[PDB]
């Protein structure tokens, strides 16, 4: 039932994901002294010019000047021409720092979860490349391989797909985009030739390679002394590259800079963890878990799981295989997936969900 | 087929929506003396503090203070307890400003239409409830009924529903979390009966209120100096509230700062057109049409027509009827809807889709 | 042998004292913890925004937010109206901090020093009534008996004068000017009669005051809302009234933000000493002690005392009396002074000199 | 009768030069189109930062970017390693712009003027060779001769004297130090050389150098990306490098910003005026006049010359004879020293008085 689907990524380097990143190092960088530090802080950039807001309860001491400038490090920001150096961009502190299991879901909510088969990450194809791609770039770049490769790059996957009397299935890559920062020796012939071979051939799968697959590497030219500027860069302003790419449903939240007691980010991290569960479990090819929470209430509010006529098992049996073999109340949540644990700077990048690294990509047995 | 779901809404005084509408003002200004300016910049703010960032290439005389703080006093921000006000507040300008039908569109892109029948304005009761709730207590602010109303507001509306051999049919609304900012002389037991019968029974039909409905007006107690801080304000983070509420898709694309030549706006606006045209000329009860781009290209790279079994016609039957009623190219997108007109700024806020008054949201005819 | 003379002072208030008093609060608040804490701070201030930047190399745990806001709070700043809220202004930190008797002069310089006897502090008496003009409108704004006042001010005198076969009498205060921030609930005639009576007529000696004498109390009117604004407040660009109020020399070096090391603080505070101690010791009527240091050498490359023709004792004959009273050397001076102490914020406005409170305004013994 | 006597300056590239500069940069481009132009304002600047703050009344359309990155461009900012680059730093506009000879003299005020013989500018031996030794350096920077040589800087000038029955005569250089910012490709050993044949022989006159003349030739080591940062530039903070070294007398009042309505630029123009006119006519050979102003009158309050018994008219002759040449009156200094014209920007740097070009600096007949 052919249709087509397009999706996008950003590197490390974009001016709004170095404010997730350094936003999320800030919380990191409480846990690690306090496990139940209250983070809620956000970041903007503009040229050499980094700015850390936010209110957090915490009992930890913190050199936000070091956390700050250690993830700009981490970038690849060290040089001045790359439109950032760690060492001697303005790193303005406006932040405010206090001291002092059936909890209750903070703020009425509803999060959603996505799944689907059309990969071993249980993630749309379009997504998981489009983040592949910009991964494998950082992976030349801090090896040496492409030492031209800058920080700073977006990515863009547009595959072709077909229905089957369930959902979803991948047949090939239409066209993929990929823009990427780079130093002045090296020709943009150079570029392109080692963005076809050296990073897209050396990550998209050969079924999906074609001959009419259309490439459009570095399509506005040059980009050099780009960097993160944009004309600003903003802290939760990437919501879609980091979650589905577009696939699932959204409500509008921001994980970045939040700690695990905001259910708008250990909700959906749950969310996710079931919907791969199911599938993982063979009980579907493709699902939409939607689980809501009501203000003060601890249990969930209702939960929906949406398959596509993709389960044999039936809505409300898979439910109840949901409601036998999870318990997402936001606490238990927490404590299951080890959420006070300081990973979050590692998700602040390359997509939340996919990555087997994390807690909530680990499927869970299913007794059914 | 029994399930749930919740939207938000916030008002003009959001932080983040501050920002969206300072952006469009800085749009409109440009529209009316040089429709073809060229509009690319964001707004960050933060306490009596508001930064204005940005590359446009405009030929018009625009004094960017006036615009400024135009806008923050048409929000409400004249005095000094209420966390802005237009006459004292810092303005820093770092915008750049130059001088000098089958176009084709930039960047490969996506992107999505939403309509369904549940609502005369054929979006999803949950986000048109929010939104009405959130404009509702500017009407009180500024006409005077409710003189303590202070600009920044917060809407959260969760309705129970059930589908119906094709789709969507809402059947009351359980429980509504609505927080407002305010004047110090006035009780909380004042402000929340105020709320309930002066703004929630005023918008919400009687059909979906109920003796079980539950109510959350000013949840967190005292919301008086609330003023924009929130730890800095942003354009283009209300991503999902500025459409369907979490009930479309969205690929990420922001609108709010963009002139009419990005596609992320222009096509999104096009797109909801069709689906709104689709749904009032009978052919489907709900629809999510998906309208791709190619970079270069100015025809649509393949546009999909996703009813959910509520149209008797049959996608590739509705799908001739938008090719043979809609010419989606970006230049005559833009010629059709006029978008050259300066109504960016009422756009900024209280959703851009749902109201009659934006050219999109009037349904083309369709001859069929 | 008739001339006059004019000389002013600013309030607690004044943008450029707030971020002296705020860099002094800094360093105050190291010294507590760390009295070898290396301090080199400086701040800027514009309408609720306050930017503190700096290179402070100490061991001690300091809470910038808390020093910031506290210091807002001392000089008068809680509510919104009077231009800053310690509890809602922006305080972004920028600064940088790390954590690791014969010594030596840093920097080539030339310290200098002055006193007069026509005040018992030894002060020229327009920059002493100066001083003591807004310190006493600080007493009546915190006492309550002028609760209109408010935190920023500025004062003017200019006293006619007359040499006498050595130098310096004063006889009477030809003008004053006073110009001082105010709440709206308050007439402008009741100011300016608030201000002769109770601050000026308690503060000037009855001998000076005259029936001819001019007063300008609130000149340009009104001064309500002003409050540190200006269009920027600075550190160290109010150099000359910390000092003499243009009767001595100087150099150019500012005192505030800068710690007991830095030759151009604590070498002024040696050579006002030396001066007021001098006159003190009945060797002369007026002095302008002149001390010059050579980078790296540790005792002063010449110092010259500049009397003018007020002492019997006779240039070079006074030089080996500070010769055998005192030891200029950097070290010397810290340790004779107490300059390790945390004393410096209350230098930080009023005035560096004449204050009987701080160490180099005890006169020495001095043996001759 | 011996004493030493040190002197400091700065080069275009020292943070609070830049933030002069462009202040007056801001000035000439509104005089340029608009003579009567009311300008005050101020910059503030911290790696590449640039913030224009001010109230300006005027009628001219300038362009602050412009405006601002052509001064930073002019000083030699081009670069990234340099600490600044015209093209890529932050220029945050906070301006506030409206649009509509017996005048009388705005604020009490008390301006002082200086003059001696030992040079023939007419200015200290110190500060003049500070100056020089500055100027020199950007010259062999902007020709070619030091390509390594960058904008920042700072000299100091320490001179050993000798009264004369009268007043100052200097005998010879003591010591001497200069820093100036580098490039990377050049050793301490090849710069030092440098700045003692190239820069200090070729300004400073045999009769003054030594064999025992001490140099200290970048003291602190290397001076490389030391670029406009000095933990935040400030304009007006640099009072005493402006004037005369420390050697007349300072009121504290700062010139950059400001227009030719302001007392604190014009009447200390004026002042410097009728000083060099005075020694130049032979009537003097070191003088100290001082102009006392009323706030609302136009005639000066009492004008005092002080001659250290140099001249042989008697103080009360000369006065006559300044009383008979000059009209010190505001409105008549600005119209006979031409102050409408945009000349400000390059006062703005190596001192405003001692440079001929300048029209305060032409002497006056004298008709005695
Ligand atoms: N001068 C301009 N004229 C027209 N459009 C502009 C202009 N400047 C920016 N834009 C638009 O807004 C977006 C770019 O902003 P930004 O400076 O944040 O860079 P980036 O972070 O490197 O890019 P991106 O976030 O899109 O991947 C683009 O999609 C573009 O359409
Ligand atoms: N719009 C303007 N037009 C002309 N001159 C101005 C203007 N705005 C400021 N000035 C000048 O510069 C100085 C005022 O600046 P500021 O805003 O720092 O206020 P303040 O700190 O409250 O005052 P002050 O420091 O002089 O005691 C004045 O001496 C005045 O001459
Ligand atoms: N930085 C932009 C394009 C570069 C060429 O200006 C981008 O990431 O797409
Ligand atoms: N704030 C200024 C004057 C007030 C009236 O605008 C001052 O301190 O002189
Ligand atoms: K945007
Ligand atoms: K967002
Ligand atoms: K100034
Ligand atoms: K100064
Ligand atoms: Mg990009
Ligand atoms: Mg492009
Ligand atoms: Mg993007
Ligand atoms: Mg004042
Ligand atoms: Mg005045
Ligand atoms: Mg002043």
């Amino acid at each position: 039932g052919a249709f087509m689907f397009t999706s996008e990524s950003v590197g490390e380097g974009h001016p709004d994901k170095i404010c997730d990143q350094i936003s999320d190092a800030v919380l990191d960088a409480h846990l690690k002294q306090d496990p139940n530090a209250k983070v809620a802080c956000e970041t903007v950039c503009k040229t050499g010019m980094v700015l850390l807001c936010g209110e957090i309860t915490s009992m930890a001491m913190i050199d936000y000047q070091r956390v700050v400038r250690d993830t700009i490090k981490h970038i690849g920001y060290d040089d001045s021409a790359k439109g950032f150096d760690f060492k001697t961009c303005n790193v303005l502190v406006a932040l405010e720092q206090q001291s002092p299991e059936d909890v209750g879901a903070g703020d009425q909510g509803l999060m959603f979860g996505y799944a689907t088969d059309e990969t071993e990450e249980c993630m749309p194809l379009t997504i998981v490349l489009a983040h592949k791609l910009n991964t494998r770039m950082a992976d030349l770049r801090r090896s040496g391989v492409l030492p031209w490769l800058r920080p700073d790059s977006k990515t863009q996957v547009t595959v072709q797909y077909v229905q089957d009397n369930g959902a979803v299935i991948p047949v090939r890559v239409h066209t993929i985009v990929i823009s990427v920062q780079h130093n002045e020796d090296i020709t943009l012939e150079a570029m392109r030739e080692a963005l076809k071979e050296q990073v897209i051939k050396a990550v998209v799968p050969a079924k999906y390679l074609d001959e009419d697959t259309i490439y459009h590497l570095q399509p506005s030219g040059r980009f050099v002394i780009g960097g993160p500027q944009g004309d600003a860069g903003v802290t939760g302003r990437k919501i879609i590259v980091d979650t589905y790419g577009g696939w699932g449903a959204h409500g509008g939240g921001a994980f970045s800079g939040k700690d695990y007691t905001k259910v708008d980010r250990s909700a959906a991290y749950a969310a996710r963890w079931v919907a791969k569960s199911l599938v993982k479990a063979g009980l579907c090819r493709r699902v939409l878990v939607q689980v809501s929470y009501a203000i003060g209430v601890a249990e969930p509010l209702s939960i929906s799981i949406f398959t596509y006529g993709t389960s044999k098992k039936t809505e409300r049996e898979l439910l109840e295989v949901v409601n036998k073999n999870f318990d997402l109340r936001p606490g238990v949540i927490v404590r299951d997936l080890d959420l006070k644990k300081p990973i979050y700077q590692k998700t602040a990048c390359y997509g939340h969900f996919g990555r087997s690294e994390f807690p909530w990509e680990v499927p869970k047995k299913l007794v059914f």
